[PDB]
């Protein structure tokens, strides 16, 4: 059975993931950011609506409950392309193919972002701005797809000042340079990194909730000590406790790697290739699995990629 | 090797589903209620009053399509979370099919009030059909529909419209208001779901039948859920569904293909719907469980869900 290697380039925006990922491409397909869906197919300038609303909230022109609706709905438009792609690609994914110290894959897929970014990370960041309710965030987490084998997540490490410099240059249409959002999102990713490691080292959130591997205070679980989620006595409602169970299960089998972005696109692209050797690949489930994938990828890039 | 039996009583609101379910449980059996408490206090405040009010405002002409849709799609993610987690926490326990149609009796029977697709597809569609939501968003939800676990027996129910209406005109749901337009929309939507499931089981293909827009003969695609997704919005100038939307429909057929749909007529006495549903139950697929200790676990979380989100 042929082997596939999927790589999800993910992390906060404005670090040049794209600029480097293209330089890697132009055995390998690259699934681009679904801009056309965000700007036209799914709605109409979602990115702008998102940033405006936060801004209008940031100025008091509208309420935090009103901003919450709009913020939650948009996130539904922002993450769909990732959901369909994962639901359709899941049947073809077999099981771990003795990753590392193995052979070179028949096909490498570089996705631009994983469904958790739109389902977990950004909404988390949006709550942290007072635009999203923690209940709504937990609603998206409950809907997070089971973790297929070989999910390699590449997150980025960039110094603030440098991320503030690149960010400014690469502004999506309708996007405003919200530095707080920049800060909330990098925190979220930092914690996401810590969580997967906390989990992979045997961490039980339920055991530590009363507050080697990271300490729970340094994991996504910290944000769930929100007054809205607890009973009149502080007991986490079970509905939310269970969602957390799901979160914990989804993340621990994820394979995460770090790409130092503080460098030239050549450097970035070079490194990204390096990381590829420690990555987990998988056996396609069938002969026609490979070519079927290629077309999902190409048909995607072609229709949504902007 | 113990076996589990799961039954999801779905269908439109106002037919007497809760009662029959309550009755059936009174005759082991575990009942997973309607997380009403999550719907009006825990998850968001008085979500039902919102849904119904907002559609009303939309209808009266005090709200615009975008304004309402934005409000309706948030309300839906809220309404569905309980079912979503329940499914995900249940999931790791469900094992392979076992069978009931002339097979032994389960160790546990879970009667769930509704199924996730209620929140993630039927109602959303009805609202799209009401103009308070968009096909794209309905499709976004469809993409998030959890994978179907084996032995998912879905009981849908019937009642003539006229009796459905008087039945609705009576027992007042907190926050609801007799929106007859919605009632019919919801009935068509669950009608099509029955057909879709049957359409897909009779070998039918949507792509193969796109150009045309068992428990009886094979249904005309135009009688299945798919017929709802022929809206300009989802159309490429080439006349075909943009792939995005077309892949959403591929999942909708993967999800509904392995469900076991059963119809229970609610045009009868409560004791009878009970007995009637007690009958359908004889030939409902069973599943084994993965860890023997799944029975106690499944049993306790079913009770926890009830004590925290029920009745309200
Ligand atoms: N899912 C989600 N993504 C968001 C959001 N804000 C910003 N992004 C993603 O960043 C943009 C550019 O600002 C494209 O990379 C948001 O609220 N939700
Ligand atoms: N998810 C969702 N559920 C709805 C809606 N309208 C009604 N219900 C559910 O019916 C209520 C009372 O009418 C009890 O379940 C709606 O727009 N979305």
């Amino acid at each position: 059975m042929p082997t596939l290697l999927r790589v999800y380039i993910d992390g906060p925006h404005g670090m040049g993931k794209t600029t480097t990922t293209q330089l890697l491409v132009a055995d390998i397909v690259y699934v681009p950011e679904p801009m056309t869906y965000w700007r036209v197919l799914g709605a109409s300038e979602t990115i702008a609506n998102i940033y405006t609303t936060q801004h209008r909230l940031d100025q008091g022109e509208i309420s935090a409950g009103d901003a919450a609706v709009v913020m939650t709905s948009a996130q539904i438009t922002m993450g769909m392309p990732y959901a369909v792609t994962d639901a359709v690609l899941a049947p073809h994914i077999g099981g771990e193919a003795g990753s590392s110290h193995a052979p070179p894959p028949a096909l490498t897929l570089i996705f631009d972002r994983h469904p958790i970014a739109a389902l977990l990370c950004y909404p988390a960041a949006r709550y942290l701005m007072g635009s999203m309710t923690p209940q709504a965030v937990l609603a998206f987490v409950a809907l997070i797809p089971p973790t297929l084998p070989g999910t390699n997540i590449v997150l980025g490490a960039l110094p603030e000042d440098r991320h503030i410099d690149r960010l400014a240059k690469r502004q999506r249409p309708g996007e405003r340079l919200d530095l707080a959002m920049l800060a909330a999102i990098r925190r979220v990713y930092g914690l996401l990194a810590n969580t997967v490691r906390y989990l992979q080292c045997g961490g039980s959130w339920r055991e530590d909730w009363g507050q080697p591997r990271p300490h729970i205070g340094d994991t996504l679980f910290t944000l769930f000590r929100a007054p809205e989620l607890l009973a009149p006595n502080g007991d986490l409602y079970n509905v939310f406790a269970w969602a957390l169970d799901v979160l914990a299960k989804r993340l621990r089998s994820m394979h995460v790697f770090i790409l130092d972005y503080d460098q030239s696109p050549a450097g970035c692209r070079d490194a990204l290739l390096q990381l590829t050797s420690g990555m987990v690949q998988t056996h396609v489930t069938t002969p026609g699995s490979i070519p079927t994938i290629c077309d999902l990828a190409r048909t995607f890039a072609r229709e949504m990629g902007e």
